[PDB]
Order: structure tokens, then sequence, then C-alpha cells
């Protein structure tokens, strides 16, 4: 589904990953945002490579991967989480819309994205279910 990004991001220092197994996720850089905000996206797949290639165009998104995955978000493809994190044959670090689609929200504003890793997107699915109780 076609689209054009929106969003800006957030102000980010650190280690920018570390918090991707944990909580809500991690929110998108805004230098980040900034390489792609405005830009048209023709799918999802689309949008994910580009989001990896601009990870891979920043020194201090770069910095807090290991060698190997700085050649695999140079190639537009994600990251590998550790092994703890995987989930069943998901191994990578993805992109959670904080909104679900199902639930009404946008797909390419990057104000509704946060990197998580396999397991985490999966236990806050699980908890977003379980409050519609
Ligand atoms: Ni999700």
């Amino acid at each position: 589904e076609p689209g054009v990004a929106t969003g800006n991001g957030q102000p980010v220092t650190g280690n920018w990953l570390a918090g991707a197994s944990q909580g809500d996720g991690v929110p998108i850089p805004s230098q980040i945002a900034d390489q792609l905000r405005g830009k048209e996206f023709k799918s999802w797949r689309d949008f994910r490579e580009q989001f990896w290639m601009a990870v891979s165009k920043d020194p201090s998104a770069l910095e807090n991967l290991s060698p190997s995955n700085r050649y695999f978000v140079s190639q537009g493809l994600a990251p590998y989480a550790v092994p703890e994190e995987h989930l069943g044959s998901k191994e990578k670090f993805e992109i959670h819309h904080v909104v679900p689609l199902e639930s009404g929200g946008a797909l390419y504003n990057i104000d509704n994205l946060v990197i998580v890793t396999p397991k985490r997107h999966s236990e806050i699915h699980k908890e977003l279910k379980l409050k519609r109780k």
C-alpha cells in the first residue's frame, strides 16, 4: 500500500536499540526520521529497506551495531537480535506500529513506529489483546 512518510522521531542519544527488548520498544531517532519524512514509498517493504539504509548512513545509529549487523543494514536488511530475543523463525529487529494497523494506526507515520525485538513485539501484541478486556 503506497504512501508518504510523515513524522519526526525523537532526540535519541546513547544506545538507541538497547531498549528494544523491553517495554514499549524504542523510538526512531530524529536524524533517521529526517532521511525518510516526506518521501514516497511503494510498499511497507520499500519503507523497511530504506529505513535500515538510513540507519546505515548514520554514525550514531551504527555505533551500537555489531560489524555483521552494520553490513546487513547497509543492504537495507534488518539487523539480527540476540538469540534469546528471537521468536520462531523471526530473528531480526522489527518495526512495530505503536497503534497497530489493525487498530487504526498509520503505516508510514514515523511517530507511530518503534523498534522491538521479535520476542518483545509478540509480547506487546499479547498485552494489547489482554487489555481489551
Ligand atoms: Ni506490531
